[PDB]
């Protein structure tokens, strides 16, 4: 099968079968037949009694484990664990921003660029605004937010877009949350041998853990991001691996954590850096991006997006990057590998994500601006060991428009809003589009790649289909990148891919049909918006013809985001089957019995074109419960 | 092989041979061999990519996982993850004791028995005490205790027994504990795909979190049960499955949190319920304990052990236990099963360890009393269908002696003080008797039991070795309770097992040669101790001839105990090998270069005359570095 759609994704791997470096898909390959057992989430090595495998078929073969847990437990036990690393990453970056914003001063590295986002946050944390220093308000409302991670007495605080009747029926179900951290260790701690032995327990605890990563971790990650960096509005930069420049210093900003980005970004800008830069043969300094942290610096400064996960390999391949800069999560190890084979300098700079064979420039956070200028300064010498020879940059970049935070779009749609009617500053538009029928729904395709799937196939086949069938899609992470590439995140793609509806709603609002949100943190935004629409109906958020596709998610987080999407009460397919087929009960719960409990299943479909008909005919059933 | 060395054992796997049941030993039979990949850590699951199995052989077969990860990182995620879970448990144990010690009140069920304990806690904890109501001293040490799990500034708190050097010496290497939830999560998210893949900093990261476990969670938990439920002291009690009476209700608490287990003990005195006992045709109402709920309510009352981990199904098998109350942790779930062919009530009561097909009555925290009142009235009613013709007791128990709290101990010491010299109430002459080399060394065994190893086999080995080579031993958990079945926990030991200078210790001190200082918790005693020890004498706890020895552990809580007694400062001998074979780097790292980190290190040795042999000469190098 093809590797990819993406053409400048298959030059540059004709280029490292040339240069006989490997890949992820040479590993993929490598691989072979991967282990039945594990495929279906019926391996068990929770405890050295084990390792214990268990039949996927009930009824044939070996049944319990060495402890007597069964098929059913055993998945549960290992999607519980699945959610619970999902939550851990997402948290952890949302405790790191929530450090930075209790670190903030008038006159320090990190100051307060968006006061009327943080005034906001502070009325939903009860910290008094009126009258009071900005920083001081800064404070209290990093300290509530550090709270949210760790308090053992009381309730946590949730934002104010979440339903109350949604909050109601979690209380009912017994998922409501506790503290970020806390719901991490109860699911780690039930999951130990001789715990819990009941599948249905087990995925309730696992949506409880997931919904402290929704609605408070990713949340507060997000808002404290727009409060510190500033909230997204619209704006323009250029995607796929053609941004890089063949007489510039090339830096790859990798990973997820958004302060070292923005330290680097503002570093690039240092006259010194510059000079330097053209002192070493340069025409100047070319910052791009990958992954999430590629999107935070796009959503925020339009910064060039040089690809998603299952590209960054081929970025090396080019042999123009003279230094790759990565924090945590999804920086595939075998870079450090890769990067003995051109002049690249990997660099990492967080404590929790040492790779061997990387150059390890921890990221100082109580300078992080000269911190991010010498990481900058190391990335820029290493342009006079470029071998020009070894360049092959790819003619093939895509003109992109993103920056759609909540607050945008509510500014787009105050064009549509009749001045003698009212009200501004609402979703009403967005709702009274939805519910007179005009767009069908409104959908999130978010999620990674897989080597299991031609990468972006899904996403783009997927996307399509939504908007031809006048679905809005918002966008977040690989996925969005993926459509930056494409050419989706474009006004002009309204009039080409749209159906009627969604082509007249583009043009009355004069945005694209495809609306990027930003990073993985980000999909909050989108639970942001729902809960909004959903307020603004006075219904529940399972009410509502929205649904999300994650059609080539890989990583644990997105686990975590599907439990939570589906726990909020938003129907959510999967493109890649997880790993729970083995478990019949568990296949029951997550696809069949979790509509009576929260309103929304999990839909698995690995055919895009068959997932666009379900969510469709889903959105339609949906529509006609409500009665538009 | 035989399957364990305990003649009731025998007699009861007999039993169940001619009842048609299963046991773990035949679901270990059904197994078979077990996955090598598995079994040598070099399988990895961590992301949806995958499954992943590497060669755990180097130079051959596949290498890397499909995202790049080597055999080491594989091994390392997977050894920390380990780690995580059995912090996590430890730590939730802990987090309860916590909040019951916050809701204590003078009229309560849950009150204060140990003033005494609970002002020296408040001196640790910084609380102040004088002139203050004794319930307000409470809730304020509950309070910092709770703090301890969830704190995002500031330090933690710990134990003033732990010598600055050792804390220092964390400080240096990095793996210096934050708050304990906070240590679980930030496990989890660097094993998250395209994180951390450096096998040293994981082994550190992993460290770090198992001190957490150690001497916060564990610690906290154990000296706030002290103070609910009293001190342990020197206790008789009675061992193994013989304890159960035919003519009585017999009444089986197994799993690990003490307070259910305390008010079940608390309603057995109920004259109510007594009556009741006595209406159904019984003589009255027999409590006994399994694992370590079992050990806490022997160690504070003196309640019947009915056995260890592998033996909680033969307890059901004697067709006598009218009630088995569990509540979480090392509840085997084949026990849902194996209750069906019996009249056996299998209560589970935790909202934390659901078992499907078990009747659930949810231990109410509120009004314990009551709850475990209704809960223990279920099983005396249940004596009715009782029948006399299925059951089988083996006529096979011991006596033991426990109770040995660090309190214990001191006051027992205090017998060999000369009045004149002093001072008194120290743990001076254990320190005296170690430095002359009357003792030569003090060694603590824990752990599971594990059907890789012939049950209670490796325990009372490593036992009877050490004792005769002069090693005074203290024991926890189902190591303890092999031990107080074997009759190693008798003053006659001391004449029979001993060797010369420990038989002249037991005689002077009057104590038996094998210590009982209770549930896996209590190992923080064990580490308490060793630190009195080492601050007695000036020392780091890598200077003392100490070791802990795990024979036969199987859980992921083992796993933790045993990386944080290395941690500390305390060589860790496993009688089971972990699954880290495959990684080269990480076996070098627990086995060699730990050593030079904090001054201790694994040893994996299964036979246990050589485990013995290697404890005894490392105990003498260490001596002699010493200079003692
Ligand atoms: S999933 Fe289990 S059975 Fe399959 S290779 Fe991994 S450890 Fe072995
Ligand atoms: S927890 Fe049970 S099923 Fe899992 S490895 Fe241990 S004995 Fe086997
Ligand atoms: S994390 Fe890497 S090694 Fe593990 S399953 Fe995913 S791709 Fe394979």
């Amino acid at each position: 099968k093809a590797k990819s759609i993406d053409q400048a994704t298959l030059q540059l791997l004709d280029k490292a079968k040339q240069d006989g470096v490997e890949t992820v898909w040479d590993r993929k390959a490598d691989m072979k037949v991967q282990c039945g057992f594990g495929s279906a989430g019926v391996c068990c090595r929770n405890c050295s009694m084990g390792p214990c495998r268990v039949s996927p078929v009930p009824g044939k073969g070996v049944e319990r484990g060495i402890c007597g847990a069964t098929a059913d437990v055993i998945v549960s036990r290992n999607f519980a664990r699945m959610v619970a690393a999902g939550t851990a990453a997402h948290s952890d970056h949302g405790r790191s921003i929530a450090l930075s914003l209790y670190h903030t001063s008038k006159d320090g590295d990190i100051k307060v660029k968006d006061e009327n986002k943080l005034k906001e946050v502070a009325k939903s944390f009860n910290v008094e605004t009126e009258g009071r220093d900005i920083y001081d308000i800064a404070h209290d409302v990093a300290k509530e937010g550090l709270s949210n991670y760790g308090k053992q007495l009381g309730e946590v605080t949730l934002p104010p877009s979440l339903p109350e009747k949604r909050k109601e029926l979690w209380r009912k179900l017994g998922v409501y949350p506790r503290a970020v951290d806390r719901e991490i260790a109860a699911v780690m701690h039930s999951t130990h041998i001789g715990c819990n032995a009941d599948a249905e327990a087990m995925i309730k605890m696992s949506m409880r853990c997931s919904l402290t990563d929704g609605w408070m971790g990713s949340f507060m990650g997000t808002e404290f991001s727009d409060i510190m960096f500033g909230t997204p509005h619209s704006i323009d930069t250029e995607a796929n691996l053609g941004v890089l420049e063949k007489n510039s210093v090339n830096v790859v900003l990798h990973g997820h954590e958004p302060l070292l980005s923005e330290m680097v970004v503002e570093a690039a800008s240092d006259p010194e850096l510059v000079e330097l830069a053209k002192s070493v043969g340069a025409d100047g300094i070319n910052l791009c991006g990958m992954c999430c942290t590629g999107n935070e610096v796009s959503m925020r400064h339009g910064i060039k997006i040089a690809g998603n996960f299952m590209q960054q390999e081929l970025a090396v391949v080019t042999g123009a990057v003279d230094g790759l800069i990565v924090d945590v999560q999804c920086i595939m190890p075998a870079l450090a590998k890769l990067s003995k084979s051109y002049h690249t300098k990997f660099i990492t700079t967080s404590p929790k994500a040492h790779i061997t064979d990387s150059i390890y420039m921890e990221f100082d956070e109580e300078n992080p601006l000269d911190s991010a200028k010498k990481i900058l300064k190391e990335a820029i010498l290493n342009f006079k060991n470029r071998d020009q020879s070894k360049v092959m940059i790819p003619e093939l970049k895509c003109k992109a428009i993103l920056g759609y935070s909540v607050e945008e779009i509510i500014n787009k749609l105050d064009k549509v809003v009749n001045t003698q009617i009212g009200p501004m500053q609402t979703v009403k538009p967005l709702a009274d589009v939805l519910v007179s029928g005009v767009l069908r729904g409104a959908a999130a395709v978010v999620g990674c790649n897989n080597p299991k799937v031609v990468q972006d196939s899904a996403h783009i086949e997927t996307i399509k289909g939504l908007i031809k069938n006048d679905v809005i899609v918002v966008v977040t992470g690989c996925a969005a990148q993926a459509a930056a590439k494409y050419g989706l995140l474009q006004k002009e793609a309204a009039e080409k891919y749209a159906g009627p509806g969604l082509a007249t709603v583009c043009k009355l609002v004069d945005i694209p049909p495809v609306l990027h949100m930003g990073s993985c943190v980000d999909i909050s935004r989108i639970l942001d918006l729902v809960g909004r629409v959903a307020n603004l109906l006075g219904v529940d958020m399972s009410d509502l013809p929205v649904a999300g596709v994650a059609p080539e998610w890989m990583s644990e987080k997105a686990v975590a985001i599907g439990t939570y999407v589906v726990t909020s009460g938003i129907d959510t397919w999967l493109g890649v089957a997880p790993p729970v087929t083995g478990g019949p009960e568990v296949v029951d719960i997550l696809t069949n019995k979790m509509e009576d409990w929260v309103g929304a299943k999990f839909f698995i479909e690995t055919d895009p074109h068959k997932a666009v008909e379900q969510i469709v005919n889903r959105m339609n059933e949906k529509r006609k419960k409500l009665g538009i």
